[PDB]
This record gives C-alpha cells, structure tokens and sequence, in this order.
C-alpha cells in the first residue's frame, strides 16, 4: 500500500557491492521477468529486448564492457546474482507495427476488424511523427525502455531485490559481445540484481533529493 | 513480489476516470514522495513535476489537449491528481555545483575530497552528452521516463488507476506554465485517480510479446 511503496521508494538505493554469495530464487527471477514484460510503452510499442545473465561466464560477457575508464561498474556486474541488459530497437518499420498489431489482436485487444484499423492508424501517426517530423524515433523508443527501468528499479525495492542502474559502460563493445546492432538492438542501461555486502559504503550514506518545494508546482 | 507482479499485471491505462473520487492525502504525499525520490543517472535529477488537482489547475492542462489530442481530454478533467512531467531543457556547470551543494548539506560527503570526487565525476558524463554525444536533452528525458516507469508501478501498488500520456500538445502546455523560458518542457502527463464504470479499456486484457521473444537467458 502507500506506507510499503514510500518505504521501497526511500529503502533502495543504487548497490555499490553485491553479496557474491546469495543468488535471487526463481520466484523473484521470475516476478522481475514479468514486470518488465509487462511494462507500459507509447502506442504498446514496447521496442526493448532484455539480455538476462545469471551464469559466472554470462555477466563475465557482459563485464567486458565495463573496463578502463568503466572498471569502477566491473564488480557490480560480476558478483551480482542476475545482471539485466536493457535493450532499445534502433528502428522500426512497418513490418514491426503489423507484428505488434497482430499479437494485440491474438490476445483479445480488438471487437471488430474496424477496431483494429484504428488501433493501427493512431499508432502509425505517433511512430512516422517521431520517425520523420521530431526525427527522434530512435531517442523516443529508448525513452520507453528507460520508463520500464524505472518499474525494475521501484519493484525490485518492493520485492527486498538490491539493484543498481548503470549507463557506465561500453555499449560498442557490449552491442558487438551479443551481435545486438544486427539483430536491430542496442544496449541501454545495465541492472544487476542481487543482495547489498554489508561492506558497501552507499548503504549507509543517506539518499539526497531536490526538496519538495523546488521540484513540485501545486495547483 | 507477488503483489508488485499483480501491481504490473492488474494496472492499465485509464481511458476515464470518476470526477466524484479523489485520492486521499496519504497516497498523494506518496506519490509525491515517490516520484522525488527516483533515481536518475548521476543524480542529475533534471525534472520538475505539476501536479494539478483543481477543477482550474486541469483546465489548464486541458488546453493542452484539443483538436486531434481531444481524446485525452476527459482523462485530464476527471481524474483526481494529474502529474505533468518536466524535463530540463539544458543542463550547465552552475546545475550542477547545485546538485553538489544540496547533496553536500544532505551529508553525502565525508571530506571535500568525495565532493570534488563525485562532481568530477558527474562533470565527464554530462559534458559528455552536452558536448561529446550532442544528446544532452534526450537523455535527461530519459531520466524523466524513469522516474514516470516508477509512478506507474508506485501507483499500482497503491491500487490507483494511472494513465501515462504523450498525446498533448507541449508547446501549449509549456506557453501556458511559461516552462521554456524557466529552463523546462513538459513531455509526460500522468493522470491519477480511480476508473468510471465507463472504461472500456478496464475491461480488455493486456498485451505484450511473449517472454521467448523479450528475453535472452545467459
Ligand atoms: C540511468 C541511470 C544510470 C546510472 N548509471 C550508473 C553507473 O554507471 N554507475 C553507478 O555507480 N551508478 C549509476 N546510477 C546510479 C545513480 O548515481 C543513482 O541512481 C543516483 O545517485 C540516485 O541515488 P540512488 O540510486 O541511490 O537513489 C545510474 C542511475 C540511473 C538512473
Ligand atoms: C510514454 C507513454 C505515453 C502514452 N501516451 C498515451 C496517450 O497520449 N494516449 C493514450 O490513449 N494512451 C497513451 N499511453 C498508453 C499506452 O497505449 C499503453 O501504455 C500501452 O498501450 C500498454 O497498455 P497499458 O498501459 O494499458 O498496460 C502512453 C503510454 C506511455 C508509456
């Protein structure tokens, strides 16, 4: 309720060192797996793709891209119990939309064949907008799958799962480790998931925000 | 786990909500809460939220809405608490001495040597997107987004119908909270509230590509 989600939202923190010791059981593996899938996207166009790495030599692939100048985020990705790659579509085409449209229409979303057509011409709008008028399109779909990191970030607090978002790594070199850039994907944001070391300094220091009063305008 | 998962699967986007419910005021101190308290990359922060609960503060809103945006308009109207989600539109060295300064007073630093630490740090990845990538706004939107993906879930947890909107006219919005002159632009809105027995999409299931074709186990 709103004591337990204020309490996950204030609780978290981003996990500077993982217990290497303790894995996630399956039934948090699988509740994180859900909330992603799950997410909310613009249109439902839901243009992600998620890497997950539970295996010593999974993350160790994954790590490669976190060295030189990103070996501070090395440690995090290795002794974390499941590492999640956030993955955006770097286009998206007709073809894609019709895909989408048809697993919508599987799944119950439209009464008539009329409702369907709809569904399709407003989404087409939003995306040829973002494609050829704001250019953006590529932006605009990593803007969805930060939204769905966000979901992670707040439920894995609300499942005592530690996590920790990174943008600090070599997405060249990760895209390349898992052939993301020809597979149409790209790699965004790193989450690794797990249980804080007693030894982690973040832990202890207190959470700083703006105050209410600079970012909040009541009406 | 159990009940964030239930928060994921039973939320959905809220096509008109009940004029006549309000949220009570200790899950709108949450969702204020929440949404300033979410992460974002190096703390950067780079938002400012609108939250709207007069039959005024959403008119104005409203204006946002019209013409080929109509459709939003009764979600603005009807709901209980609407959020309008700010992002920076640029980002320099004086934001950031800022941000060091409150979390400075927020006692994040044991000396100034993790002070300095922490900006020089915060300086390469923002000069970096500034001046290196050229995507400064982009991705300080992108930290918006994240902290929208938290207030959808947050609301769900607290049993709140919640629908995220991209339809609006933004230079409407903005022209009317003179956002862009004070260093803002609105990109998400997020209506709260409670569902009218009049929502069609209550009633429809939710679809999402299926876990084979999302994820890659490794
Ligand atoms: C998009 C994003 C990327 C991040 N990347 C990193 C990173 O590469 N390394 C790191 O130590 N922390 C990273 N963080 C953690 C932030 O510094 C942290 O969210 C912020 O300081 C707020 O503190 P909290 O997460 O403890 O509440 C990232 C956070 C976000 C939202
Ligand atoms: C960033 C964003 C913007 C959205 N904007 C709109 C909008 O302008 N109008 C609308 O009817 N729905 C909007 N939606 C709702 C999406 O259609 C919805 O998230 C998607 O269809 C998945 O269904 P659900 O939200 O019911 O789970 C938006 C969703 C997101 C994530």
């Amino acid at each position: 309720n709103a004591m337990t989600i204020v309490q996950a939202a204030q609780s978290r923190y981003s996990t500077k060192a993982f217990d290497a010791s303790r894995k996630l059981p399956e039934e948090k593996v699988a509740a994180v797996k859900e909330l992603i899938r799950m997410s909310a996207s613009s249109v439902n166009s839901q243009p992600w793709h998620f890497i997950v790495a539970s295996s010593e030599e999974g993350k160790a692939r994954i790590a490669k891209a976190t060295q030189g100048g990103f070996a501070f985020n090395e440690r995090k990705i290795l002794d974390a119990s499941h590492v999640v790659v956030f993955c955006a579509k770097t286009a998206i085409d007709e073809a894609y939309l019709l895909d989408l449209l048809e697993s919508e229409d599987k799944d119950g979303r439209f009464a008539d064949v009329e409702a369907k057509n709809g569904m399709h011409a407003g989404r087409s709008f939003f995306v040829n907008m973002h494609r050829f008028d704001l250019k953006d399109a590529h932006h605009w779909m990593e803007k969805q799958v930060y939204l769905n990191v966000g979901t992670l970030l707040l439920g894995a607090s609300a499942m005592e799962i530690d996590a920790v978002p990174i943008e600090g790594f070599d997405a060249k070199v990760l895209d390349e480790e898992f052939g993301l850039r020809e597979k149409g994907f790209t790699s965004v944001v790193i989450v690794p998931l797990g249980y804080h070391s007693e030894d982690d300094f973040n832990a202890k220091l207190p959470k700083s925000r703006w105050s209410a009063e600079t970012v909040f305008t009541e009406i």
